[PDB]
């Protein structure tokens, strides 16, 4: 009867295992594809160039630390409307478009998430099958209920878009739908230009709230490139609500920097959603932090630093390239029955392998590769120096 | 038809009014005791010494940024505990303390808000009358109905403890009592240690849980006096909700640094606590941002720094006091008849100066002093160079 003695023990997340198994593994070489972040090879996170040094510039100007507006540094939403919207956009300059600075694009998704439940607390939430775990979480926690579309498809290692768009085809009007911009995460299966145009017709003709989560800005073809899906909605007069993330495109994850961004009809309904979202944001956590925030909008501001950190997130978008090609080709010499092709076709830091659950369990206790039962790996934890191993391991298990 | 037709204007922050007119107040002498920050002798908001020194040894270091833990720096976790409890604290050696890094005194206020509203929806919230107007938006939007406990007592500058006690006697088992641990926001009038050892007895008595929000220790008496209420709390072996921020006491405002702590009956509750805790911060932001939490971490780890903080805290502490008193002795000198004293009795940034909403409008007009309407006045907002024009406006407009 005393107040938490009915408290039960939250379900554990299955990484927590994952995790907990390779820490105890006493082997010294040892490798954790199950990670969700982009390494080096020393298996640690890199500091971008262009953000130390704003950093350093920025730490000399010695500045006050009072409150930042609800939503945030007014330059940090202006730039982050322009990288995903284009210099030009129109919608930008009719001043239709909302955004927010956020935690993180979880925090995004959030105050969506809540601002919505406000607007139509019936509304269903569709995300893919399968989508990166909070996904579920957040919106379900946020008082909606889920379902998952018809996405990833395990016999062909791409999409079952004609799932997908029966699925979308029978959904009823206000259903938010959860699409990933590009890198889909966990699959890094993505929908090809010509499968977004069918996606937004028919999220149009049905009246369907696309919430596009843009998390990897960068990381599959180019900056400008991975926003076409956004742009594709832009373009189609839509409300459309995105949450966007600088936690991986700056090596930035602990600082908590993103945006929620709402494209609305006029002025004047921007001005409404605005003074709403404030609301929603206030009685949660008040205005965000400025560190993370400050220093990419420094970034995105200056030409030089701006050209440092186009080049560096490049790199990291073709090494990235580089292994899972180099996978691929090792997979092929070492006489492998599957053929493994599919790793060039996946974008982003993730890949399903295709691993059998029993195939993920050899690996790790056989070789001390660990990935995730599902046969999810983090294809930006490998690197030239674990590269080989992990191939060889691959193919002593798949025989 | 469309999705936000129905969205209304929310009505916009009267403080926001209340600064566009002192701003838009071309007198040099104006005066705007509307704020809700400290300032220096020199009107600025402070970046304090020891902040500054591990600003710079942070940010020079060049350290990567991967996401922290659910709950935030373990470090830092541990050394709020002991802020707040003291160092030999048997509690905290039980390990039946649970913490975690919040955004700010907001974010801490939030995550037991929706943690509680799991353990018991119906629950309601009472907040005193009158209390930071967030208290009230907060709770509400969490989902619970908010009452007020009479507590200030306009006619005596003080407190109506007889109601509020009657008021806590009233209340069903479960309710969610908000307790400001000193420096009440927005009138300054504090309990003592006589009264707070009669609301522990009836919180224990009544089955109520005490949710004390803590966003100014070191700023009434000391840093371990300003914590007594809460170890009184604590001494009495009540499951025990505690907001803290550091926004005020490292003037870090905006870098979103504050904790929450929830005491409980054992390791194993503090373990499935902190795990459903953790499940709340999870679906809101994912897990806190790094600097400020680091910086306050570093200095209340480094002897020389937490000196340093000690000594500044300190000089804050001792400036407001001299502005109150500064402040009573002028407007004795101009002749005014009025007691007053309370403005030395009353504790922390905020004082109800007891003016009229038309007396507030000719501090205005006349003199270009902003007040609030409720006539609460920002004494941190006084210094040496306006002290004398805000007494003889006071003295002014009070015969």
């Amino acid at each position: 009867m005393s107040l938490f003695s009915a408290v039960e023990l939250a379900p554990r997340d299955p990484i927590l295992g994952l995790n907990e198994a390779f820490n105890a593994d006493t082997r010294p070489t040892k490798v954790n594809l199950g990670v969700g972040v982009y390494t080096n090879e020393d298996g640690k996170i890199p500091l971008l160039r262009a953000v130390r040094d704003a950093e350093k510039a920025r730490v000399e100007a010695g500045l006050p630390r009072g409150y930042l507006p609800i939503d945030g540094i007014a330059a940090y939403d202006a730039s982050v409307q322009k990288l995903l919207l284009g210099d030009d956009s129109p919608l930008i300059a009719a001043g239709r478009v909302v955004t927010a600075q956020a935690l993180g694009g979880t925090g995004a998704l959030k105050i969506g998430a809540d601002f919505l439940r406000t607007l139509n607390p019936k509304a269903k939430v569709a995300i893919s099958d399968p989508s990166w775990e909070n996904h579920r979480a957040l919106f379900d926690m946020a008082g909606f209920e889920v379902v998952a579309y018809p996405y990833y498809d395990a016999k062909t290692n791409g999409v079952n878009f004609d799932g997908m768009l029966a699925a979308l085809n029978g959904y009823e009007p206000g259903t938010i739908v959860v699409l990933h911009a590009c890198c889909h995460n966990p699959t890094g299966v993505d929908l090809n230009d010509a499968q977004w145009a069918q996606v937004v017709e028919v999220v149009k003709a049905r009246r369907l709230v696309p919430f596009l989560d843009i998390a990897y800005q960068g990381f599959g073809e180019s900056i400008e490139a991975d926003a076409a899906a956004v742009r594709l909605f832009a373009a189609a007069n839509l409300n459309v609500f995105v949450s966007s993330s600088f936690s991986k495109s700056f090596s930035l994850y602990g600082e908590r920097v993103g945006a929620l961004s709402i494209i609305t009809d006029s002025k004047d309904e921007a001005a409404r959603v605005l003074s709403q979202l404030k609301r929603v944001i206030r009685t949660n956590y008040s205005n965000p932090p400025t560190h993370g925030g400050a220093i990419v909008a420094a970034v995105l501001a200056s030409p030089e630093l701006r050209a440092s950190w186009v080049q560096e997130l490049g790199e990291m978008r073709d090494r990235i390239r580089a292994m899972r090609n180099g996978l691929v080709e090792r997979l092929k010499a070492a006489g492998i029955e599957r053929d493994f092709s599919f790793i060039n076709a996946q974008r982003g830091m993730f890949s399903y392998s295709g691993l059998t659950s029993a195939q993920v369990d050899r690996l790790r206790e056989e070789f001390g590769i660990y990935a995730v039962s599902t046969g999810r790996i983090c294809v930006a934890a490998l690197n030239t120096r674990n590269l080989d191993v992990v191939a060889n391991a691959i193919a002593a298990v798949l025989k």
